[PDB]
């Protein structure tokens, strides 16, 4: 009901969440690593393990995906125009040198979700394999590409639930491992990646009704076939390796990260799952060094929501009258991880929100300043760099100095839009300029 403004007389900035209103918090509850681990439950060595399992199967990815030594990576580029563009479009100077990770382009979904799904998929073909007797951790994983191995794998069947990058990831590796793949899919869900599973002997199953009660029926239709695999902590440890990749990739650059040289990086959320992990992943990479913050879109602000009241998976932004509503379709997640929430609230230095409208002009603006063309959920993070350059308050709060802050890195994390056809990128140019 009403009652609404019971939550906004207790905690003010509710209210601006409610109005749709573009809003930046910035927590004061963030802590050092040290203070922040406990609260995680996931060590460096759950997730130094997450990147010896990828180690391998890189010479099993290289040979099944021939772009794929044998990683699914993504560059993290430079974006001076981008960034100079910025300040004159909003005009508050942005300090330091500002990134962009192109996650968009990873392989096999153009998707952040690339990194938790597949990890998946290959976590769970390793499992089987290895208690069957066909494998052990010393081989050469080339041979799960043999004749043998595809046919014990197609008598395995893997089942989940997403319509969108996360279905598309481990279909088509749960696929290449040569699983029975069925995702479970609503017919709201874009054509070309219904056809992308398709093309790659993924089962496609459609829903118009009750994409929900179709998904937890096909759940527990799961249970009693002891050989299918229903579809976290694994999908976070996935995310998680991103830290040392991207570390691996400035040491190679030559980019400092130093109490001199702060790192701040803008991570697009939905759920939490893949923002949270590669939050974690950062963190343990380089420590108090890394400032990391959430975006949102102001129609779905649920992180910002649950860690800013503390309420977490208690409140969905329905609940105080929010749509859920945004061109950023993959960030329109009601309600946020609970268990992200509270492991990763001591590890975000802030949350924000931004609008359609600023999603829209961004993604205009880096095709026409860097060549480089997203979708709107991947602009989330673009807004961040200046929402932190003009709060002083949370410069003095966290000791930044005026050079620190111009030694500074930016780092914009896109999530996806690299796999987005023609017809869908056209659609989304004609709404900014």
């Amino acid at each position: 009901m009403e009652n609404i403004q019971k939550l906004i007389a207790r905690y003010p900035l509710v209210e601006d969440l409610v109005a749709l209103k573009e809003t930046t918090w910035f927590n004061p509850g963030a802590t050092s690593l040290a203070q922040g681990l406990p609260y995680v439950g996931l060590t460096e060595q759950d997730v130094n393990a997450a990147h010896d399992r990828l180690a391998r199967f890189a010479p099993y990815l290289a040979k099944a995906f021939p772009q794929t030594g044998g990683m699914i990576e993504s560059d993290v580029v430079a974006i001076p125009a981008m960034q100079k563009r910025l300040e004159k479009e909003y005009g508050q100077t942005i300090n330091g040198e500002m990134l962009l990770k192109k996650d968009s382009h990873l392989a096999i979904s153009g998707s952040i979700k690339a990194r938790g799904g597949i990890y998946e998929v290959l976590t769970h073909a390793e499992k089987l394999a290895l208690e069957a007797g066909l494998l052990t951790t010393d081989d050469d994983y080339s041979v799960l590409l043999s004749p043998e191995f595809k046919q014990f794998f197609s008598q395995y069947s893997i089942a989940v639930g997403s319509t969108g990058n996360l279905g598309l990831s481990i279909g088509i590796m749960s696929a290449c491992i040569g699983f029975k793949v069925t995702v479970h899919m609503s017919a709201d869900a874009r054509a070309w990646k219904k056809a992308k599973l398709r093309s790659h002997g993924v089962t496609v199953v459609e829903y118009e009704d009750d994409y929900g009660v179709a998904v937890e029926q096909g759940r527990k239709a799961a249970q009693s076939d002891p050989n299918c695999f229903f579809i976290s902590r694994t999908l976070f440890l996935g995310y998680a390796v991103a830290g040392q990749r991207l570390k691996a990739q400035f040491a190679q650059q030559g980019r400092v990260v130093d109490a001199s040289h702060p790192l701040f990086v803008y991570l697009p959320c939905g759920v939490g799952g893949g923002p949270g992990g590669v939050a974690f992943g950062l963190k343990l990479a380089f420590g108090d060094n890394v400032h990391c913050f959430f975006a949102e879109p102001t129609h779905s602000p649920c992180m910002l929501l649950g860690v800013y009241t503390g309420l977490h998976d208690a409140i969905s932004v329905q609940d105080i009258g929010i749509d859920n509503l945004t061109a950023a379709d993959g960030l329109a997640v009601g309600r946020a991880s609970g268990f992200v929430g509270r492991a990763m609230e001591r590890l975000l230095d802030g949350l924000y929100t931004l609008d359609d409208q600023t999603m829209y002009d961004m993604l205009g603006w880096l095709a026409q300043e860097e060549g480089i063309r997203l979708e709107p959920s991947a602009l989330a993070g673009m807004a961040g760099p200046q929402r932190i350059c003009a709060s002083v308050a949370y410069q003095q709060r966290h000791g930044f100095s005026q050079t620190q802050l111009g030694n500074a890195t930016h780092l914009v994390w896109a999530t996806g839009g690299g796999m987005v056809p023609e017809d869908e990128m056209e659609q989304y140019l004609a709404k900014g300029r």
